[PDB]
């Protein structure tokens, strides 16, 4: 594989890229990845309340963290992006523990050729399918994204790795098994101060205080992001910043809202609107779509849309992302 | 509690916020703490001389982290701060290992309203009470603040939450029991060279050298702080750095200067002078005030005069923050 | 010692600086090491294949984070440090795992006033050998530093700390022992994506990506980095990044360029070219200088160029440090 990463026109479909290193989840980096985005998921912040509702092995694992990380040892396909047009398809097959230790393969799904635009660069689109497994061997991750890249400088144009990409990833299978089936939902009823799951909250639309945008070069180093745009500012004109990050954010400001989330159950990006930059500072609305009653608590559908403060009060706010997940809450 | 946090005349004389998250103590929290402020006390660092001198459970939860998680978790009542005008009263009942986990409770001991004043936003002061305790149910701190919050903007202003607010924190409880009597002075000694406790230092006025403020906004996500004014510009017009930020830099500078300090015992801020931003280079007048021999070393008494470094050599420095505390050294 | 460190004159040939404390190594710090200057290194990321290739009491830390600590450890010395002119000799006699302890011991081992030049401030300079031990007192790292040092206010300039400097830190002893031999090589070849090692690639020269310079006062404070110059902008007229940093960051350039670098064996600093800022974006140009076989694999002989990127595409990128080093590889 090419030095600096493949151009859109070195990839084919069904290529592997399996050469990641692995990455061992710790306390450490859990502590980093916190202090870049912060982390109010009370699993995931104590090991006595964790240890009472899972039973684990060891502490939780920040379901962003995780997710982090698997984008992140994708990156050696990417290294040259331009964007990221979406990732999809995310949903936990498990809840690794620290300590697990995770392996992504990334395959490329289809090929499409941008058609040539005057003043552009040749580019294509790559759909990517990453698949995420522990050392057991047991899947935790199988999400897409679609990358475009830049073609090599003598590439010659045409139509002819022209695969339909419209609709990578769906229909994707479900897990084989609830992720949280073991978790004991009572005693985080018990021990944490309510309201805790009702279904009566369906339809609400709410408004998060702000964050700002920093350690993104670092969030980046951390999860093994070797994206150009997010270390080089020669490539895009500013360095861009990674989209987990105001995904990152804009989970905290969900999380902030509803305290009582137990974890994340899948998620996928709906539109990356616009690009966002170190510094910014971003608040969001938070939709709660559906309301879905289980057994033991139930799972949350959200829509979160986050904006960019603009420089006054004279200037509106942009919007730069549309995501949406689901979330347990026992 | 309402969205983004109480106003001043949401809360009640005698009101408790105990919905905080637990944090559970990690050597990750550790050491993204001492990434930010610095971290040079010595039990703090080493565990083999941790385990020797203390015989802890676990390594030593530098007592900044401990203050700065219990502080952060006493947010969520005062998300809409606009200013602390001190903190009070920390003294340690015991000193957390690594793998405690903190619970923080907030109660509102005080309220006043501010009078009226031409061009100014209604306000009120509130006296908190923070008790942060362990899973074991042992009290770790037990400590006071004075928070400054906006009034509603229908708010009708008046006298009459009046509290008498003066003399909050005081006469409070010394702790039951020595928090470090287990503690082997002897091996601390023999293993560390010297100048060990020397009551002859009272008196000594010492310079320290200077830190750069950096990680502010990260800092206060490490350890749950949701003061808006740390995260979003437009509270206050620059985001304030948060107060246990310069703290923690003035106890790195006095612990260069004094680097046999084995903990710090108590804490309070006298005059938080004048605001702290991200980028401000701050040194520090360390007075050691007094020095008093125990049966194992002895304890000082020091206070810390802060200051930021000025753009110029035309242009005079200016003071931040004056504190003080006690150190056990041996 | 003076308070802020001695200057050129307070110090003499064979004096002694161990008062620094001990530091114990953590995935903790570990993690935040990886946040600043990245972290590719296959056995310092996977503890699974850590464990199955050296069996270490725990997983391996990163090669660049011990030195860090050591040379920082090392700084109480050269707080006044105007710049070092080299780090040299740094060969590990073994590899700590996390959970070790780290002792440095400063000694003077030469000392050579500059020559008085008009409109210069009075300095000397500094041989330093720096020894790093465990708490089992096992030899870790003994290298060498040549650190210029202003002399005092009132100093009596003069030739007579004249100390020949030139061969600082040469014919200096190789480890006892071989420091991977109990490492297996034929499970990370079988477990790690070829291509391993091949003599055939010596004389190859590679271009790396770029990276972005951030967080360095954080990674001086992290590893007790008190250099003045790294944290007080008016020691140099801007903070100047500690030179771990940049070479930090140039091996994360050669691990991307050569994912399967088993540890660094030793390294030197050949030049520091010139002064690193916050904010700096570097790339670097990396030459395969040797490739030796050994039983288990071979040892590559790399030396990198490292560049600071311009503010435009018509001005030329400028040459910051060449320094060199050598890695296993499997
Ligand atoms: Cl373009
Ligand atoms: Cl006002
Ligand atoms: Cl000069």
């Amino acid at each position: 594989i090419r030095v600096g990463g493949p151009y859109f026109d070195d990839l084919s479909k069904g290529q592997v890229f399996d050469w990641a290193p692995g990455v061992t989840l710790s306390l450490g980096l859990a502590a980093a990845h916190q202090s870049i985005v912060g982390n109010r998921l009370r699993l995931a912040l104590d090991s006595d309340l964790c240890a009472a509702v899972t039973g684990m092995p060891g502490p939780l694992a920040h379901p962003g963290l995780v997710c982090d990380v698997a984008i992140g040892q994708s990156t050696l396909a990417t290294q040259r992006v331009k964007a990221n047009l979406f990732y999809r398809g995310l949903r936990f097959h498990r809840f690794p523990a620290v300590g697990d230790t995770l392996y992504t393969r990334t395959e490329v799904v289809g090929l499409r050729a941008n058609s040539p635009k005057p003043g552009r660069a040749p580019t294509g689109l790559a759909g990517l399918r990453m698949t995420t497994i522990d050392r057991t061997d047991r899947l935790v991750l199988d999400f897409y994204r679609c990358a475009m890249l830049p073609a090599s400088p003598d590439w010659k144009p045409g139509a002819v790795p022209g695969d339909d990409l419209s609709r990578i990833g769906a229909d994707a299978p479900a897990p084989a098994a609830d992720p949280t089936a073991h978790w004991d939902g009572a005693v985080f009823r018990k021990r944490v101060p309510g309201p805790h799951f009702d279904a009566g909250i369906a339809g609400a639309v709410l408004h998060s205080t702000a964050d700002l945008v920093s350690g993104a070069p670092e969030l980046a180093r951390l999860t093994l992001n070797i994206a150009a745009t997010h270390h080089d500012w020669r490539v895009s004109g500013r360095r861009l910043v990674y989209g987990g990050h105001t995904i990152g954010l804009a989970l905290a400001q969900a999380t902030r809202l509803l305290p009582n989330l137990a974890t994340v159950l899948d998620w996928e990006s709906c539109d990356h609107t616009a690009p966002v930059h170190e510094g910014d500072t971003l608040y969001s609305e938070l939709h709660i779509e559906s309301a879905q009653a289980h057994a033991d608590g139930g799972v949350l559908g959200l829509r979160s849309l986050v904006y960019a403060v603009s420089d006054s009060a004279s200037e509106p706010d942009r919007q730069v992302l549309d995501w949406r997940f689901s979330a347990l809450q026992f």
